[PDB]
């Protein structure tokens, strides 16, 4: 089970560097995992399928680094406890950029996608606008925007610009700037009066 | 012909507002403009150009504001001058909710479309920072970022928050606070140090 279910994650991860999802077949995927059409219709229903479980691997990957660095004691660098956190999102999703790419666009398609994707921004804003709330009543930070709200701003623009970084849109910030812009724009945001 | 097209983009950007661009059909379009089918297909070819020359006339409706704007004196106050920039996209867009909704999920399927969008992110980027790097050569603003990078970041947080606002997806600013959202992200990340 576990070991014909990851072969087939890991084709549809190596193919979607090549192209899209749409130009990628069942036969490619069972053939790449070494096992018939039928028995891949035994691990997943469709190629759709394969994509949100890849999805929910990197999401679910981001989100327990975030967890592990929210574990340990605050940074008392303010931009380094902020470029630490932005770095999660960065390496993690840089590090799986086919699967960023197709499940972005799976968005618009599949509302399980649209689902998964919400679910983790809203547990990342809240997470954001906790740690801007603990700063404001440490003294830290000025008392300016209601910080879920400045919170949910910050988390989409690191969602698109990442994303557009990655994709090499026009425009987009080069990759090897996108992690001091956004840091930059959190800083001053968060703490500026 | 004017009043023909006139009428077609008209029903267009009325039926967008009930559907989406895949459940409105030809006969919707030449119907509601009092039109046969092969007379519209005189005017356009598919539904799918109505849509691209409805997204032009909005896209090109902001970007006139925005030079008329620039034309007159610039605002002696930084926070207010860019509140009013900011809101030329706001009040554009959140006047065309509907087309502004069909045009970006368009932008995956049309290259005219993603090419239109394109061309005018280029183009309200590059007067951003040209924005700011006038402010920075009056010693106004500080010379933190590269200006060009910044104006990215902050254009793509804009096009990503003011979407998801009009559209009230979760997670998404409330629209009645969007524009003081993005207004303090953009003086604190312009004017901060
Ligand atoms: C590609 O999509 C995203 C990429 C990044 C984000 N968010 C973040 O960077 N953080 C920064 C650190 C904070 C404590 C949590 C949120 C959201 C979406
Ligand atoms: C919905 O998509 C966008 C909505 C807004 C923008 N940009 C802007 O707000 N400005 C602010 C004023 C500046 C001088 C030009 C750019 C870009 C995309």
């Amino acid at each position: 089970g576990d070991d014909r279910e990851l072969a087939i994650l890991a084709t549809a991860e190596n193919l979607l560097e090549d192209r899209p999802l749409a130009d990628i077949s069942v036969d490619d995927l069972a053939k790449g995992a070494g096992i018939s059409r039928p028995t891949f219709y035994f691990y997943f229903p469709s190629k759709e399928a394969v994509l949100l479980t890849l999805l929910d691997r990197v999401v679910n990957q981001a989100d327990m680094a975030l967890q592990t660095l929210a574990e340990n004691p605050a940074d008392t660098d303010r931009e380094n406890m902020w470029r630490t956190g932005i770095n999660v999102f960065f390496e993690t999703f840089g590090s799986h950029k086919a699967v960023t790419r197709a499940g972005q666009a799976a968005r618009a398609t599949s509302v399980e996608v649209a689902e998964l994707w919400s679910t983790f921004m809203q547990k990342w804003i809240a997470y954001t606008a906790a740690v801007i709330d603990a700063e404001r009543d440490r003294g830290a930070a000025p008392r300016t925007l209601p910080a879920h709200e400045l919170a949910t701003a910050l988390n989409l623009m690191n969602e698109r610009t990442l994303f557009a970084s990655f994709a090499g849109e026009q425009p987009s910030v080069p990759e090897a700037r996108v992690l001091d812009t956004l840091v930059h724009i959190w800083v001053t945001s968060i703490y500026g009066e």
